[PDB]
């Protein structure tokens, strides 16, 4: 792994943590996960029943990540610890990290039809990136939609996640993920 490779990977990890920090305090906490769910519910005009299910799902992810009440990790620490951890992983641990990431797929799938639609992916991207234009969100969606069938399936999401977490050189995939480093 080169110095340029490591720096690229850190840029990706910084993008991830800055996008997740929707509260804008320079930390990652369960408040961030809750706000992303709340914003998705507004953007996607979810019913009150679906909005609460989605809020609970995001908080469950916060719980799985260890973001208990009062726990806050700086975006700087989060990003550094991510590049360090992920770049040390061998094959079996990589595979598990990728499967684990699919919990985020399920969160974004708010109608639970097992696919991520354009509305669902757009709601997610604009929840974490309020500055991202409708056009750019569509571009990001089209990047993940490998077969151009109008939905992001779990296979498409998974191969994208793998490149985002472990990729060492620039791709359109990694840019669409959050998207825009
Ligand atoms: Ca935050
Ligand atoms: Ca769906
Ligand atoms: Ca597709």
């Amino acid at each position: 792994i080169t110095e340029s490779e490591r720096a690229y990977h850190l840029r990706k990890m910084k993008t991830r943590m800055q996008r997740v920090d929707v509260t804008g305090d320079g930390f990652i906490s369960r408040e961030d996960y809750e706000l992303i769910a709340v914003r998705i519910a507004k953007i996607a005009k979810l019913s009150a029943e679906k909005a609460e299910e989605t809020r609970q799902e995001f908080l469950r992810v916060a719980d799985q990540l260890g973001l208990a009440p009062g726990v806050r990790i700086s975006v700087e620490e989060a990003a550094v610890n991510a590049t360090d951890s992920l770049l040390k992983m061998k094959g079996e641990e990589k595979a598990m990290a990728v499967i684990q990431s699919l919990i985020m797929y399920d969160c974004i799938d708010t109608d639970k039809d097992g696919y991520v639609s354009l509305p669902e992916f757009k709601a997610f991207l604009q929840a974490v990136g309020p500055d991202l234009t409708d056009d750019k969100a569509i571009t990001c969606f089209n990047t993940l939609d490998f077969n151009k069938n109008g939905q992001i399936s779990r296979d498409e999401f998974l191969v994208t996640v793998n490149d985002f977490l472990f990729g060492l050189e620039e791709t359109a995939l990694a840019n669409a993920f959050y998207g825009d480093l």
